[PDB]
C-alpha cells in the first residue's frame, strides 16, 4: 500500500520510479543500481559528452562499418524507419540545421541553411546487424547524429528491464517525458498518468512520451519564433501544433513518433495517425484557447471514471 | 464486462485472441483481419510455400543485398542475436541437417554443416528499406522456431491499431499479452498449477510430457543440436520462457532446449532470462525458476 | 450493463443514438457512418439547400416521370397516404401557402397578414396534385401542377429516426433507442433487459412509453406561445383553411409502426385540433397522447391504443 | 403469468397467437377479429380462390392502371424492390415457369419436362413488367404485358404476419408472439418476464435459439433432398445449389418473408454476397453429401441468445 518513489537527475533532465511495497534498504540498493545504468546510457547517447559512444561515433571520418552496441542499433534503427513514416520529419541527423539556427544566441541563417541541408538526409545512415556484432555507417563524413529526441523513451523502456532483473513488477518509471506503467499502485489500482492541459489515462502495461512546440508558442504574447525545425525546410515549423502525446507498446517508439508528429503539423500528423493506427493526443492553438484532439485509440486509455 | 474470444488456424497451428466484450459485427470484423494477417506473415516466412518471401531469398544465389520487409530485417536480427547468446543452438540456418534426418545420417553430415553458420547472415537496416545478405549460395533459412513467436507479437500490435489495448493474443507455443482481463485482473496464463501475469510480455513454451521417451538413458528426440547435427539427448523435458517479445521468448525457448539443463542454465543466469524448466531425473521430474521467471508469478 | 450515447447536428436539429457499450475506434467509425447518412438525408430533403433532391424536383417544370430514390417514393407515398386520412390536414403541398404569412422557419417575420390572395394560392395546393411510380429498379414523382411546391419538412426527422434504425441493424445492432429532432425510433431492450426510456411530457409522475418495434413524434409542447390576440395564435397553418390554426391544442405524441408516419400524423392531428383530431384518432385507432389548456390549466388525453404501450414500471 | 394461444387455419397453412394476461371473454373476440382479418388478407392474395383480388388482376387483359388497396400496393413494391436487389431471384412474376414443371404445391405434377420451351415461358415473365402508383386516395397495379401473371404465396405470409402485428396494436396488446405459417414477430415477454422463444430447426433434408424482440423472422427451405422444385426464374429449371434452408431475421416479417425466398434461390455464394452488401441478419443451412453445413451473418449473430 506504500508507495516508495525514487528520483533523481540524468540527460539533462529527471527520472523517477515509483515502486509500491520496498523497504528502506532497497530502496537504495535500487537508487544505486537505477543512476548508475541510466549514467552508462547518458554516456552511451549524450551528445554534450563529447566523449559519449555517440559523439565517438559523429567525430570520426570513416565510411566503413563502425561497431556499436545492440542498444545502439535498435535506437537507430527504430529512428529512421519511423522518420521514413513521418515523411521525415523525425530527423536525428538534423542536428547541423539546428545549430545553425542555435535554437535548442544567433544570426538567422541567410542561405548556409540550404548548404547545410545538403549534410543532412536519414538516406545517409545504415545499421548493420550480424551474429557477434552490429553496425552503424554513414556514407557522409560530417553527417552528425543526435538522439536526444528518442533519449529518454529508450532510458525509460531500459529501465523498465533493470525492473524484471530486480525481480520488480509493479512500477511507475520515467526519465523525462517517457514512462512505462505496470501493475496496480499503492491501492489496487493503476497508476494515474495525468497527460498536459489534466485529463488522466491508464497505460498500464503500455508506454508514454509527450512532445511540443514551447517557444513563446504556448500561452503567451509577442507571438513570434518558433525553435522546433522542419528537416525539410531547414526553417522553423509554421503550424499551429503545440503539444503531441503518443501511447504505444514501448517508450521509445512513443519518444521518436510523438516528434515526427509533431513536425508535420496537424493535417499530416492527422494523416500519418490514422494510417498507422497510433493512440495519440494533440493541442493546437487556433483561437486565444487551446482546442484538444484524441484519435480513437487514444481514448480507450481514457480512465473512464474518477 | 464481457470477453469476446477469436481462434482460428495459421502456420501449420492454432491461433487466439481474447478481448475484452465486443459485439458480433466488430468480432467478424476483427476476426477477418486477423486472419488476413496472419496469412500475411506466412506468405512471408512459411517454407511450405515455393512463393514465401523467405524461400525467394532461400532460392535466390545472390550474394549481395537481398531486400526484405522491415518484419523479416527484425525477426532475423533476433534470430542471429540470440542464436549466438546460446552458443549457436538456436539457428535458422540448421535447415539442410534437419533435412538429412527426416524428423519434425552418415558422419558425413559434416557437408550439410558446410552451408550452415549464423556467421553466414548479415541484415542491413536503412530509413526506406532492409536486406538479407548471405555469404554462401547454398545457406538456407528457415524461422519455423520463430515464426509463432513474431506472428503473436504482430497480432498483439494489430489489436493495439485497432484501439484495441487489453487482450490475451495466442499463436502456437507463444502468447502476447497487455492489459487487464473483463476484471481489472491478470489474463490467466497457465504454465506447465502456477499461473505468470505477463502483461507487456511475451511467453514461449517447447516440449512438453507427452513429448519424452523410453528405451534405456536414451533421450528421443526430434530436436537436432546445430553444434552437432545429431538429436539432443538431455533430460530437459519442456522450457519456458517470459521475455520482452514473445519472439524473443520463442528464440530463447529453442536455445534453451538444444543446449540442456546444466548449460542452459548457465545462459540464464548470465543473461538475466526468466525461465522455468522442467528436468526428468527418477520417474518423477524436477521444476527449476530462475528468480526473473519467479516475479512473474501471480497467486490471487 | 452500460450505454454508449453518440450525438451531433442535422436538418437543423439534434440526432441522439444510444446504443450498446462500444469500443473507441468502433465508436468513432459508427459516429462517421451516421453523420454520412444523415448528411446524405439532409442533401435529399432539405428546402433549406436549393441543390437538394427535393428542391431540383420543386424547381422542374416537367410533368412527366421524375427519377427520385426509394426513400423519396415512400416518404411522399406516406404523407400523400396520412394527408387523406387527416383530410388535408397534413398537407406536404402547404408550401405556397406558409410562404404568404412569412411564418414557418425564419422568412424574416416582416410579412404582415395576407388578404385573399391565399385563395389564388391555395390553387397551387393539393395533395391530387402527385403522383408517386413504382417500379423494380427505379421510381418515380409526378406533378400534375408545374408550380406545386413540396416541403418535407413536417415528416423528415421522422424518416431520418428510422432511417437511421435500420442503419444500426445493417451495424449489427438491434438493441437501440435513436432520435432525430422530435422523432424517435426503437426496438430491442436494454442492456438490462428492460425497455428504452420515452419520457412524455407532464403538464403539470411523468408517463413513460415503451416503443420497442414502433416510432414516436410529438408536436408542441406545454411551454406553448399563445395569449394576446385571440386566445391561442400558432405560427402553424391549416392548409385548408390557408390560415393559423386558432384552437386549444398544445401538443400531440403519436406512436405508430416508424417514426416516419409518426411524424405526419401528429402534424396533421395538430392542424386537425382535438375534437377533429380525436375522431381521425378513433376511425384510425391510433396510438396518440395529447395536451389541450382549457382555462389556466392544461388536460391530457390518451387513446386507449396509447395507454397500452405505458410502461407501467 | 398465464399464455393464452390462439389457432386457426389461413393461406394453406396455420396461424397462431400466443397472448400473456387475456381472459377467456377477450380471447374469444381476438379469435374471431384474428381469423376474421386473415380471411380477408387471403381473399386479397391468394391464388386458388379465382375470385381474390390478385386473380382478377391476373384474368384481366388491361394494360391501364388496375386500383389495388395500399397493402396491395405495399406488397407489390417491397416485392418488386427485393426482387431487384436479389438479381431476380425472389421473382412475384415467376409463376408460369412454376406451372410448367407443374411443380406447384396443387400440381400433380406428373406433367413432363418441360423442353428449352421454358424460354418462350420466361418471356412471359418479369419484374420489369409490373409498376405500382400511389396517390392520395388510391392506388394502382399496371402490367405491360396481358398475360403476366403475378403470385404473391412467397410472401403473402410476412404480410400476415406483419398485419396480425398491427392489430395486436388497436386490441391494445403489447406482449405477444404472432405468426402465420413459417413467419413470425415477437413482441415483449412470455408468461414469465423471458423474451418468446423462437428455434431454429437443423433437419432441411429429407436447433439455436434467437431473442427477437421488436423483430420479424422468416424462414424458406428446400425440403426434400435429389431434384429441387425451387425453380430460378432466370433459368426457367431447378435449383443446383446445395442451399436447403435460410432463415432471415429483419425489422418487419414481410421484409424477411421476401429476402429468405430471394436468397434461397441464389445460393450459398451469391447469397453471401447480398447477405453482406445489405447488411441482412441470415442463417444457412447448406447440404453438401449427408454432412449438415451452417452459417450465420453477423447480424444474425446479435439475435442469438447469450446469458
Ligand atoms: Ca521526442
Ligand atoms: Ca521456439
Ligand atoms: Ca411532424
Ligand atoms: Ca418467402
Amino acid at each position: 500500500t506504500e508507495v516508495t518513489v525514487l528520483e533523481g537527475k540524468t540527460m539533462g533532465t529527471f527520472w523517477r520510479a515509483s515502486i509500491p511495497g520496498i523497504d528502506a534498504k532497497r530502496s537504495a540498493e535500487l537508487k544505486e543500481k537505477i543512476q548508475t545504468q541510466l549514467d552508462a546510457d547518458d554516456q552511451l547517447l549524450s551528445t554534450y559528452k563529447k566523449d559519449s559512444a555517440l559523439m565517438r561515433f559523429n567525430d570520426s571520418q570513416s565510411l566503413s562499418p563502425w561497431p556499436v552496441s545492440e542498444a545502439m542499433a535498435d535506437i537507430v534503427t527504430t529512428s529512421l524507419r519511423i522518420g521514413a513514416k513521418t515523411d521525415g520529419a523525425m530527423d536525428i541527423t538534423v542536428g547541423p540545421l539546428v545549430n545553425l539556427w542555435g535554437f535548442g544566441v544567433q544570426i538567422p541563417s541567410q542561405e548556409q541553411i540550404d548548404a547545410m541541408k545538403a549534410k543532412t538526409g536519414l538516406q545517409h545512415l545504415t545499421v548493420i546487424n550480424q551474429s557477434h556484432q552490429q553496425y552503424l555507417q554513414k556514407d557522409l563524413p560530417d553527417l552528425y547524429v543526435d538522439l536526444s529526441t528518442v533519449g529518454e523513451g529508450y532510458a525509460a523502456d531500459h529501465l523498465a528491464r533493470l525492473m524484471e532483473q530486480e525481480g520488480i513488477s509493479r512500477y511507475l518509471v520515467s526519465v523525462g517525458g517517457a514512462l512505462n506503467s505496470r501493475g496496480m499502485n499503492g491501492e489496487g489500482l493503476p497508476w494515474r498518468v495525468a497527460i498536459q492541459k489534466q485529463a488522466v489515462v491508464d497505460i498500464n502495461g503500455h508506454g508514454i512520451s509527450t512532445s511540443g512546440s514551447y517557444r513563446n508558442y504556448y500561452e503567451l504574447d509577442g507571438k513570434r519564433l518558433s525553435h522546433v525545425i522542419d528537416p525539410q525546410t531547414g526553417r522553423p515549423i509554421e503550424h499551429n501544433l503545440v503539444s503531441v502525446t503518443v501511447i504505444a507498446p514501448t517508450a521509445l517508439e512513443a519518444d521518436a513518433w510523438d516528434t515526427g508528429l509533431m513536425v508535420l503539423g496537424p493535417e499530416k500528423a492527422k494523416e500519418v495517425v490514422r494510417r498507422e493506427g497510433l493512440a495519440v493526443y494533440m493541442i493546437t492553438k487556433e483561437g486565444d484557447s487551446f482546442k484538444t484532439w484524441m484519435s480513437p485509440q487514444f481514448k480507450s486509455f481514457l480512465v473512464s471514471e474518477k
